[PDB]
DNA sequence: AATAAAAGGAAGTGGG
DNA sequence: TCCCACTTCCTTTTA
């Protein structure tokens, strides 16, 4: 199945979910996510994925959080937002 | 208090 | 066997 970082890579290349997430600036991979609207995606993520449960934000973020040792994706700074690694982006 | 983001240890599930 | 790549559950901290 398809890994997190590429689902949200995906949506964030196809528009789809414009009003959940978007760039901040996609030279440097950043991206946040709306507080307002992030469920709607996290419940997404989930019903691709089979997941028994319903997905929430709080365990897709808790999933994210593990990216950041081996650099996929890593916590900016800045409420609700994270970067991706130039390996990513390139890949 | 109410709300919310951010965190991670620990144990469970999937598919190798 | 035992790691992959999360998922699920629970508790804590800060704003």
């Amino acid at each position: 199945k398809i890994r997190l970082y590429q689902f949200l890579l995906d949506l964030l290349r196809s528009g789809d979910m414009k009003d959940s997430i978007w760039w901040v600036d996609k030279d440097k991979g950043t991206f946040q996510f709306s507080s307002k609207h992030k469920e709607a995606l996290a419940h997404r993520w989930g019903i691709q994925k089979g997941n028994r449960k319903k997905m929430t934000y709080e365990k897709m973020a808790r999933a994210l959080r593990n990216y950041g040792k081996t650099g996929e994706v890593k916590k900016v700074k800045k409420k609700l937002t994270y970067q991706f690694s130039g390996e990513v982006l390139g890949r």
